[PDB]
DNA sequence: ACGAATTCG
DNA sequence: ACGAATTCG
């Protein structure tokens, strides 16, 4: 059976046009009706909005104050079994690792998200956090399918410094042949929200998975959130990623 | 005076004398020159010299010939004791990507019956410019290796280096030694820039670094004898000659 | 949440 | 000529 999710850093720390941009995020979610949504940079009033607007999803959060991650699980498609939060002891930005154990498509999943330490200056801590994520991905039983989707803030060289992805962990964008149309998820030439008067682009938002051979097969990957809202800005400074996969029992 | 017994020795001071701080500069220059008068080094390597400072050196260090790394702005200089050092030529090597007018100054001399290439630089400043500083260090080390095998090469200057940056470079080449390391990393002269002990910059924090370093290319032919700090006395104005301490080094040239 | 510049302690 | 924090482009 086919499943879909979106992962999206929705820039709740930008207070400008935030109500309109939150409505814009959810209009995108309504269009694609994903089974799972992974969000980063949620803030408390944004979470309160989602609890009403997305009342058809079970909402799991990474914290209750500041800014944090969330995982939304479509009721009637996804059975919620537990949540786990793993700290990043040396974060300076309240980052952590949020996991949920669920049933979806007839199989058990561990679904994970994080907003890894931001900016070039904090590369070393970001690498330590990536190692924590990768270590946690190895802990689930082999019959459980593990998906991480989140804002990694990664540069390719940092993954190399980490040792590269393990032999049994795959990046969905790489798996699909490194398609150019959805490569960059943060692009200051195409996205004006931060008003950065220069052109930089990065593949900060990434999807990793661990599954028994042939039991999880990515089928599509697309950017979402590409349309300006009435205020002339985008829902976020990031594009979202929409991924569909076949879950084979 | 430098008699027969010490004819095998080269002594020198290297010092970033902070000519970019105009406040109290004439008095601070007199403080530097008082140090030069006390130790009478054969050679002085200076960084952050400015044109007015050259005039102060001509007045209060008149026994030294001045070779400069540029004519305007701020620049390095090598001072040669008249009657001891024979000047043979001056070479300047550019750092094409510097944003701070930095370069490599080489002065070829004869002293004590030996040929020397004496080099100084003020490598790119601040943690943010690490990449360019490492590129400049590679230029310096390459030039040290290129000199004729008969010549004795000494670099002394303000490197702005952090230890981790020399490791990123791959370490000093096999025939190039750091004088402080050679002498066993003595604690008394380890830090040459120290905002707890020196308040010239008025930084309200305590940080210390070994920015000022001496490299030499040598087998057993060049033996460091001593390394000591200078410039640790406050002057009449209540400030030091510079935000850096200077380094006083003696080396023996051996058969 | 970019790199470069600047301020503050 | 420090590092952190903030601001500029
Ligand atoms: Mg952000
Ligand atoms: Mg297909
Ligand atoms: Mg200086």
């Amino acid at each position: 059976s086919t499943i879909s999710f979106i992962t999206w850093n929705i820039d709740g720390l930008d207070g400008c046009n935030l109500p309109e941009r939150a409505r814009g995020v959810c209009s995108c979610l309504a269009l694609y009706s994903p089974d799972v949504v992974f969000l980063q940079e949620v803030i408390p009033p944004y979470c309160a909005y989602l609890k009403k607007r997305a009342a058809s999803y079970t909402i799991i959060t990474g914290n209750e104050e500041g800014y944090f991650t969330a995982i939304l699980l479509k009721k009637g498609r996804v059975k919620f079994k537990s949540q786990e939060i793993i700290p990043f002891p040396n974060t300076k930005m309240m980052r952590n690792l949020l996991c949920v154990n669920v049933s979806l498509g007839g199989n058990e999943f561990c679904l994970m998200t994080s907003h890894l330490e931001s900016t070039r200056e904090h590369s070393a801590e970001r690498i330590r956090q990536l190692k924590t994520v990768l270590g946690k991905m190895q802990e689930a039983p082999d019959s459980t399918t593990v998906i991480f989707a989140g804002d990694t803030n990664l540069r390719d060289q940092e993954v190399i410094k980490c040792g590269g992805l393990p032999d049994n962990v795959f990046d969905a964008w790489e798996f699909l042949g490194k398609p150019k149309h959805c490569q960059y998820t943060w692009d200051t030439k195409a996205n004006n929200n931060l008003r950065i008067p220069a052109a930089y682009k990065h593949r900060f938002d990434r999807i990793f998975f661990r599954a028994e051979e042939g039991h999880l097969i990515p089928q599509s990957l697309d950017l979402v959130g590409l349309e300006k809202l009435d205020c002339g800005r985008f829902p976020s400074d990031h594009w979202g990623l929409l991924c569909t996969l076949n879950v084979v029992l």
